[PDB]
């Protein structure tokens, strides 16, 4: 086609290249599509709303996802199901993306656009959408190509690699063959991979750039920045690259610059509060300035609100342990104000979530795993307070409840020392070890209860169904565990004191069975298998520590100035100055001009990065043996003809030369 | 200073940090025992410092062998009628002991043996180092 | 040290440091990669004079045959 | 240019150990000083070579 059919003056018809480019792409046709973009179809006079959904609506090419996925959406929201709408298609967006990208297709406004036919139908950045249709569709060639060619590369890259995973996961779901899902996964990689490349490729070409690049918005990707895709993404190593950790820190530190064993300098700089008059800053109203910006720091808020939970965490065990009279102490009073304003925290983070339903805001809230364990926290506390401001018995009650709650108020004060980058991976550690000790918890109850109720059916002989029998089952093997053997208890003199019961003596055999393989056998698996999952999790370590740290970052920017305890007062002015001014952060928005020189720094880097492939793949030992021995070849054959054509040139020369 | 020794005394200072982080976050586990434990068993005692001794003694010596069995689960009311809660302090302290003598711990083993990849591989040129100094 | 044996000692290290550069750069032409694109380099010189070769070869042929056209 | 200067001149020895203190100093000191993680990197990688 590029050599004939492609003529000088081959007369082309009009629309029916415009068809053959819709023939080219719905048959997975890559290079024929490089062909014929290479004729110069502007690729934005094709995309039309009734192309584009033909384009989704044909049933050739590979295995097509979207069918499971469009009946998934049709399910969930409340045939051949024939003209596969976009709207449809942008909830499956909406489903597999999650979190708060709201699609072009799935906003109103492009709704009230559609229903005129329920540049006219043709996208300003085709490519954007051309990308989305080839990675939901398995075309993974098209997807490069088109990732090639077009405009926010970062951005699709980011897009593709959540979409690809989010099929991934939704493929695993429904539990189809290995061979999806690894493929799936495999390009999720290869998108992932690309977005690390062309963003080292950006942090090697100019940095500031690569900043700016890394922290516009993105209106066609629904509002977002790059960060925000990628770590909806959870690329790892997209949010463990130098670029993304050096903003990190500038956000970590904040307007503040002074970094000189900076958590030191800043538990100086709020405890004596005149302290950081001496700390340097970004470049009446000069000290105003200062105590501002040094009380909306993320670290300050971090730190103030840790010295607030430590504090909390000691005058909480100054009233468990202390007697408790039946008016509530001021230390309680404190106390209990501390969990009411974090209970008004959290119902504040509940409001202030960027998806719209309010049951979508709670469902991204019970995600994360701490928050709502500190809901079911704050809720039996406050069973504990009611239970507490009643007489007797619930007063006792409301003792034990107290301290069931002193447990896991320990236990956050781990999530909050979660920090450090040299404890956080022990944290990490201890996350993924839980899962390998509840197969030994198995393995270990079928054993202790072998034992327990050997135990007890040998020794006590006549006994009633009491419950106590699985008390005395689950309580003398367990300790054996930790230490103590229980001497008194084992082989006791008999028949010398009460006669001997049954066959006594097979309980020492028993329980010395019980001991090896409890103490030789199975902890000592645990040892090994810790090991091992020691030996995976110190690859990743602080690796995934940079990923966590994200995620900290913006919470300790979205947090109120104030500590918990008081915290009251600051929820008091986001009631009051805005429902009067108004009622009566990482994102930099960004200029059209700056926003074009982002663009061709996109292009210029990517082109680079192409070059940069295809120069390593030319100068890569395996290309240089091919094309040598391909050489080789061509050479042995000229020789041949050099060797056969030249002996006849001797032979005619003699002969020519005998005659004259 | 001889050169079998001297390693082993540079891997223990080697580890001491490890050992650090293992300190810390037994304490955190530790102070939950033992904020549950001398509250739930005791509670009508008046501001004394010896509480403090008390949510120490009890739960550090059961890292190390003895689990106090006569102290655990006394018999109640046939003697004093005993506490508020106090069959949970059993099930509480089965975690503590579970948690603190396994999961820590060989979680330390497996820090350590990894550490010990890292640290042998230095250590003999290091002694060769130190060598000079003396 | 007295200056003459530091002359020596002087003399051993510049010595010394034009072996070791010495033995680096054959270390570096005997490796192998080197040696795989000094081939495939040489080889692609030797396939253009080749291709050219052919076409003075036929440029003699054709000479030879009117050459003895003439005789 | 260090390299190629190391190359020239007498006392070689001493050069490139001063050199690599130099490198480590100019590393470990940068990495308390807190620019990009990248020179302090490229800083070892001197002192190493
Ligand atoms: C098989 C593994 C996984 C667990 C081991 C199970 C046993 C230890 C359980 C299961 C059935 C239990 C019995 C079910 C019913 C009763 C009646 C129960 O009687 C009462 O509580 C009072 C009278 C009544 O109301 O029934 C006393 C405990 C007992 C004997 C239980 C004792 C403990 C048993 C044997
Ligand atoms: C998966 C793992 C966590 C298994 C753990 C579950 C069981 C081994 C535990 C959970 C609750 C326990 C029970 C909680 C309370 C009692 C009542 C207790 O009896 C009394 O309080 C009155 C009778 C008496 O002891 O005189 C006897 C032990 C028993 C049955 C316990 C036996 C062991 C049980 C069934
Ligand atoms: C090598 C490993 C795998 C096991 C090593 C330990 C066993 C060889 C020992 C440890 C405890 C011993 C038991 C301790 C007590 C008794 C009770 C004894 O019976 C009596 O004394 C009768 C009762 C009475 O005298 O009143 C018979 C031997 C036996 C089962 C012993 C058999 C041998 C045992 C199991
Ligand atoms: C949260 C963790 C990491 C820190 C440790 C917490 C507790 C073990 C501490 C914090 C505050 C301490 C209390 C602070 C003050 C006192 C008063 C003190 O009383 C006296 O010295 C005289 C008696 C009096 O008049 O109260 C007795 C110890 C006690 C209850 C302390 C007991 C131990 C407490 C509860
Ligand atoms: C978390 C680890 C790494 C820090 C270790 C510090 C504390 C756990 C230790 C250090 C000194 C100990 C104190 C040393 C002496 C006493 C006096 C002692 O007082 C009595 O025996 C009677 C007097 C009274 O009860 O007031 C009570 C325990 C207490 C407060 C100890 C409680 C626990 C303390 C504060
Ligand atoms: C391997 C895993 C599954 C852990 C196995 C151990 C637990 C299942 C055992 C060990 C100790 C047991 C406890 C030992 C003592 C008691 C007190 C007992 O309380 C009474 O009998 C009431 C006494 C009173 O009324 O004063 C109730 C069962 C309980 C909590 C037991 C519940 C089951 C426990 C936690």
């Amino acid at each position: 086609a590029r050599s004939q059919i492609f003529i000088y003056g081959q007369q082309w018809p009009v629309g029916s290249l415009e068809q053959a480019m819709l023939d080219a792409l719905v048959l997975d046709r890559v290079d024929f599509v490089k062909l014929l973009i290479e004729n110069g179809v502007s690729m934005h006079r094709f995309l039309t709303i009734s192309r584009l959904e033909e384009l989704y609506n044909t049933r050739h090419g590979p295995s097509n996802t979207l069918y499971h996925l469009v009946r998934d959406v049709k399910k969930r929201e409340y045939p051949p199901d024939y003209r596969i709408s976009l709207i449809d298609i942008g909830l499956v967006i909406e489903y597999l993306m999650g979190g708060a990208y709201r699609c072009n297709y799935t906003r109103k406004r492009f709704r009230t656009l559609y229903h005129n036919l329920f540049e006219i139908n043709h996208f300003p950045f085709p490519f954007h959408e051309l990308m989305v249709w080839a990675v939901l569709m398995k075309r993974q060639k098209m997807a490069l190509f088109f990732w090639q060619h077009g405009e926010e590369a970062m951005a699709k890259a980011l897009v593709a690699c959540k979409l690809c995973k989010a099929m991934a996961h939704e493929a695993s779901e429904n539990d189809m063959v290995d061979d999806i899902s690894q493929e799936l996964n495999h390009n999720s990689r290869d998108f992932g991979q690309l977005a690390v490349e062309l963003l080292d490729q950006s942090y090697k070409q100019d940095e500031q750039l690569a900043m700016k690049l890394l922290t516009y918005e993105l209106k066609n990707w629904s509002n977002a920045t790059c960060l925000q895709l990628a770590v909806a993404a959870k690329h790892r190593d997209f949010i463990a690259h130098t670029c993304s950790q050096m903003l990190l820190t500038d956000m970590w530190m904040g307007r503040l610059r002074m970094r000189k064993n900076s958590g030191l300098k800043v538990i100086l700089g709020i405890l004596l509060p005149p302290s950081i008059l001496s700390l340097e800053f970004k470049n009446l109203i000069p000290l105003g300035r200062k105590i501002y910006e040094f009380y909306n720091a993320p670290i300050v808020k971090f730190w103030f609100y840790t010295l607030a939970y430590i504090g909390y965490l000691m005058l909480f065990n100054y009233i468990v342990l202390v007697k408790m009279e039946r008016w509530p102490s001021t230390q309680e009073w404190i106390v209990i104000s501390y969990i009411f304003t974090l209970g008004i925290e959290k119902m504040r983070e509940i409001l202030m979530s960027e998806p719209g339903k309010l049951l979508q805001k709670v469902k991204v809230w019970l995600q994360e795993y701490w928050n709502v364990t500190d809901l079911i926290a704050i809720l039996l506390f406050s069973v504990g307070m009611i239970l507490r401001l009643q007489d007797q018995p619930f007063r006792s009650d409301g003792r034990v409840i107290y301290c069931v709650n002193i447990i896991y108020w320990y236990i956050r004060l781990l999530d909050i020392f979660g920090v450090n980058k040299y404890l956080g991976p022990y944290v990490m550690m201890i996350g993924k070890m839980m899962i390998d000790m509840m197969y030994f918890v198995i393995i270990m109850l079928v054993v202790l209860m072998s034992f327990g109720v050997a135990r007890q059916a040998i020794l006590f002989p006549n006994e009633e169904p009491s419950w106590k029998l699985a008390k005395n089952i689950f309580y003398m093997p367990y300790w054996m565990i930790y230490g103590e053997v229980f001497a008194d208890q084992i082989d006791p003199p008999c028949g010398q004191l009460p006669p001997c019961k049954t066959g006594a003596w097979i309980v020492p055999a028993i329980m010395a069975c019980y001991l090896l393989v409890a103490n030789i056998l199975l902890v000592n698996l645990l040892i090994a298998v810790f090991n091992n999952t020691f030996f995976e999790v110190k690859s990743i370590s602080n690796q995934v520590w940079k990923f966590q740290r994200y995620q900290l970052i913006m919470t300790f920017h979205e947090r109120p100035v104030l500590p918990p305890p008081l915290i009251i007062f600051s929820h008091m002015t986001m009631i009051f100055q805005h429902l009067c001014c108004r009622w009566r952060g990482l994102k930099l928005f960004i200029t059209d001009d700056e926003l074009k020189k982002v663009h061709d720094f996109e292009e210029q880097c990517i082109e680079e990065y192409f070059r940069e492939k295809d120069d390593r793949f030319n100068s890569s030992n395996d290309e240089r043996i091919r094309v040598t021995s391909e050489r080789v070849e061509n050479m042995s054959m000229r020789l041949e003809e050099v060797n056969e054509r030249e002996h006849s040139m001797k032979a005619s020369l003699q002969t020519v030369d005998i005659r004259l």
